[PDB]
Parts: structure tokens; C-alpha cells; sequence
């Protein structure tokens, strides 16, 4: 629940309404285009925690918990949790306060954390902004508590972005005036109680760039746990400084060159390579960020390409990069939905197979990461070091000398040729035996210290000293 506690964590992000139904149906329709509640619940999550923990995740992030606008708007229901209007009540679509507290408990019984998604920027309302009935907003019952109505029109104008409203006149998002101490006192008091009541281990904080910076430190304090913010901008100059104000932020700077590097057989390794060092240098701490290539606000990775080799490579990058890996429910079943609402597919419709190609991959990656962290107290703080690149290849190093994991990633795709990469800079000793932990082969370092890395089928390669795996179950 502390920021240091979270560096070791590996997060599985899910939409409560779309992950698992109480009845456990794997056939119950959920048409993303309809934009309606499909019936996923907190209890549904509890009943599938074997499937989340089996990928070696240690934590889940759920969408917001507060009671939503009730209407079916022109844009559908508030299944997603981001249109709240009664913050001291729960959205009853997902279950009881008992059900929520019981989720936080099936998790803790499992040595797992609970992260909860929280909105402080705004409420939701059905209809135009000029028609908002603020008396519905518990406990922000008057227009005094809110910014004057306006739409955000130029994101370059950071003073709009914080003061004007998100959304449109079809679903408007009344923007709490987070400047005035009535709001600050209320939110801060709210969040600590939220955390206390449900035993929340950490918070993911929505739309952070839309609230002024000096609001957040008191919020992070008040919450009393690790907070990671959604600052949706690809520029490290813009997004990293928000770490000056809260523990982490989602690693959107990495997001874009990460996607482009692997979304086709000719993506730029250079851009990815350079952004890794950029974030290493310039963000306050790259090891407290969240790494992702899929979420609910962007087309899924597979919507760019169904090549499983490329999908394997990106999922590996996410687990083994600096910071906290964040896989989006569905990604492990190779979901291909496009932009919102097409990326909100129900997870149960996949049938939850634990032998799908990406679930075995993500499990192997989490497994070696969790095990390395077991044996190396420096692993989570040793900053990911990009040791090599070429046109189709990036290779990176993380871990204390003698225990480092060295990851070779490729974008040759699933029809790649078979050849041998001579990898310098990995730092191992001549003749040292290395286990490639995805495919469970061995590689030996050899006389000059370069590693002869077999390259086939566009597959990721994840190397770890074989002698250090004496205990584990990793390739046995
Ligand atoms: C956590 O639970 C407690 C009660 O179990 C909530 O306390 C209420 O808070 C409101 C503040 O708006 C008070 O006016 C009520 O009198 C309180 N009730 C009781 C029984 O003490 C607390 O707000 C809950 N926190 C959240 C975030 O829901
Ligand atoms: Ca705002």
C-alpha cells in the first residue's frame, strides 16, 4: 500500500462491468456498441481470481466504485464508472459494500493488492451543461462547488484544460472547482475513508491533467497509499512533472513509441530505445510508473495487427520494463477492439482459457519477474538499461550485476528468419549458462562475453542466469 510496496507489483486492469458476471456465464451477450451494463460484478471478479493470479499478476485495478448517473444517456449507460454523482454510495450494478469489502479480502488472502480507480475532476450528467441540476450531486449539491460551464477547446491552454468541462452537451461532465477549500477538504476526507472502508491498497487517479497541480499532494497524503495518475499526454516534458505532485503516473510517454515499434514489422526501435532513456533521465522515478500498451481509451494492440509474435514481444516489454506492468483484461486473449466503445469487450466471452498463447507468455514473464524480485532487492530500483538495438531488435538489461534479466525483443513478426544475434553488453561472464525463460532453452555466454542469442519466429527472448534459478519452478 506504500509506494515502495508497489514497485514489486504487477497489475491486471479490468472493467468491473465487463470482466466477470456473478453467474459466471461465458456466453451472456455483451455488445460493446450498445454501451450498456453487461452485468459484471465484484463477486464475479472474486470467482475468477485464480485466472488473474495464474498469469502471475499480484494486483488488480478496477474501474471507479461510486454511484453513477442513473440514466441511459445518448452515449449509453455509465457502465465504465466515470460518470459519478453520489460519491458516498456505491454503484449497485456491481454489488454490495459487502461485496466490495469481500473483494479486497479474497485478494489479501492471496497476497494480492487492490487498486481502485477514482475520479476527482468531475461528475457526470445526462444532458447539456446549461441544464445541470446540481442538487443531484451528493455531496456537491450546488453550482458554487463547480467551475463555470465551458468546453475545453485547445489543450495547449493548460488553464482551460483545468477549468473548462470535459465532454459535450450530450453527456456533460460538471467540473468541480478543485481550487476552493470546500472541495479540497471534502475530497481529501472522502478518499481516506474510501480507502479505509474497503481496504484499498492503492489508487489509480483519472484525468489528472484536468485538475490543477497543487490539489494532488493533499489528495495523495489523504489517501495514504500509492497513487498513480492518468495524465494523458505522450510528451515526457508534460507528463513526467506530474510525478512531482503524486507518486506515479501512467507511462504514456513510453506508450506511443512502444506501440509503433511493435504494431508492424517496420516499427521504429530507435524511438522506443530513446524514449526509454528519456524517461529514465527526466521523469523523477521511472520505477514508479505504470507500463502499458492496451487500455480502454485507445485501440487495442491487436486492432493494429494479429501477429502473435508481435503481441508476445509487447506483452514482454510491459512486464520487464521499469515500473509496474499493467495488462488490460482481454489483451491476454488477443482482443482486437478499436476505440471506445469497441475496446470495452467483455472478458468472459473469451471463455477464460488459461492456455491461450498470450496467457502462457504473460505468465512466464511475470514468473521470472516475481522470482527475480524474490532474489534481488535491487531489481525494482535498478533502472532499465537499453543495451542494444538494430532495425528489428531492442535488447535491455535490468537487475543487479550477476542477477540481471536481459531481454531481447524483436519486431520481425511471426515469419521471421532464423539467425543468431551476437549480443554485447549483457554483462554476464564467459561460459555462464543462461536460461531463456519464455521457451525454456539454455544459452551459454561464450569467450568474449557476447551472448549468442538464437533468433527464430520473431519470438521474445528473456535471459536469466541458470545457477540463480536453482530453487524455482521456472523451467523444470
Ligand atoms: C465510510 O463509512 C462511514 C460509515 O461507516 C461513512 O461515514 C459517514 O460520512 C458522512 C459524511 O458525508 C457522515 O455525514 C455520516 O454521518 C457518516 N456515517 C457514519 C455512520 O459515521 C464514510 O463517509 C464512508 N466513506 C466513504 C468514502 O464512503
Ligand atoms: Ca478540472
Amino acid at each position: 500500500a506504500t509506494p515502495a510496496d508497489w514497485r514489486s507489483q504487477s497489475i491486471y486492469f479490468l472493467l468491473t462491468d465487463r470482466f466477470a458476471r456473478t453467474d459466471g456465464s461465458t456466453t451472456a451477450t455483451c455488445n460493446t456498441a450498445d454501451q450498456k451494463y453487461c452485468g459484471g460484478t465484484w463477486q464475479g471478479i472474486i470467482d475468477k481470481l485464480d485466472y488473474i493470479q495464474g498469469m502471475g499478476f499480484t494486483a488488480i485495478w478496477i474501474t471507479p466504485v461510486t454511484a453513477q448517473l442513473p440514466q441511459t444517456t445518448a452515449y449509453g449507460d455509465a457502465y465504465h464508472g466515470y460518470w459519478q454523482q453520489d460519491i458516498y454510495s456505491l454503484n449497485e450494478n456491481y454489488g454490495t459494500a459487502d461485496d466490495l469489502k469481500a473483494l479486497s479480502s479474497a485478494l489479501h488472502e492471496r497476497g494480492m493488492y487492490l487498486m481502485v480507480d477514482v475520479v476527482a475532476n468531475h461528475m457526470g450528467y445526462d444532458g447539456a451543461g446549461s441544464s445541470v441540476d446540481y442538487s443531484v450531486f451528493k455531496p456537491f449539491s450546488s453550482q458554487d462547488y463547480f467551475h463555470p460551464f465551458c468546453f475545453i477547446q485547445n489543450y495547449e491552454d493548460q488553464t482551460q484544460v483545468e477549468d473548462c468541462w470535459l465532454g459535450d452537451n450530450t453527456v456533460s461532465l460538471p467540473d468541480l472547482d478543485t481550487t476552493k477549500d470546500v472541495v479540497k477538504n471534502e475530497w481529501y476526507d472522502w478518499v481516506g475513508s474510501l480507502v479505509s472502508n474497503y481496504s484499498i491498497d492503492g489508487l489509480r487517479i483519472d484525468t489528472v491533467k484536468h485538475v490543477q497541480k497543487d490539489f494532488w499532494p493533499g489528495y495523495n497524503k489523504a489517501a495514504g497509499v500509492y497513487c498513480i495518475g492518468e495524465v494523458l499526454d505522450g510528451d515526457p516534458a508534460y507528463t513526467c512533472p506530474y510525478q512531482n505532485v503524486m507518486d506515479g503516473v501512467l507511462n504514456y510517454p513510453i506508450y506511443y513509441p512502444l506501440l509503433n515499434a511493435f504494431k508492424s514489422t517496420s516499427g521504429s526501435m530507435d524511438d522506443l530505445y530513446n524514449m526509454i532513456n528519456t524517461v529514465k533521465s527526466d521523469c523523477p522515478d521511472s520505477t514508479l510508473l505504470g507500463t502499458f500498451v492496451e487500455n480502454h481509451d485507445n485501440p487495442r494492440f491487436a486492432s493494429y495487427t494479429n501477429d502473435i509474435a508481435l503481441a508476445k514481444n509487447v506483452a514482454a516489454f510491459i512486464i520487464l520494463n521499469d515500473g509496474i506492468p499493467i495488462i488490460y483484461a482481454g489483451q491476454e486473449q488477443h482482443y482486437a477492439g478499436g476505440n471506445d466503445p469497441a475496446n470495452r469487450e467483455a472478458t468472459w466471452l473469451s471463455g477464460y482459457p488459461t492456455d491461450s498463447e498470450l496467457y502462457k507468455l504473460i505468465a512466464s514473464a511475470n514468473a521470472i519477474r516475481n522470482y527475480a524480485i524474490s532474489k534481488d532487492t535491487g531489481f525494482v530500483t535498478y533502472k532499465n538499461w537499453p543495451i542494444y538495438k538494430d532495425d528489428t531488435t531492442i535488447a535491455m538489461r535490468k537487475g543487479t550485476d550477476g542477477s540481471q534479466i536481459v531481454t531481447i525483443l524483436s519486431n520481425k513478426g511471426a515469419s521471421g528468419d532464423s539467425y543468431t544475434l551476437s549480443l554485447s553488453g549483457a554483462g554476464y561472464t564467459a561460459g555462464q549458462q543462461l536460461t531463456e525463460v519464455i521457451g525454456c532453452t539454455t544459452v551459454t555466454v561464450g569467450s568474449d562475453g557476447n551472448v549468442p542469442v538464437p533468433m527464430a519466429g520473431g519470438l521474445p527472448r528473456v535471459l536469466y542466469p541458470t545457477e540463480k534459478l536453482a530453487g524455482s519452478k521456472i523451467c523444470s
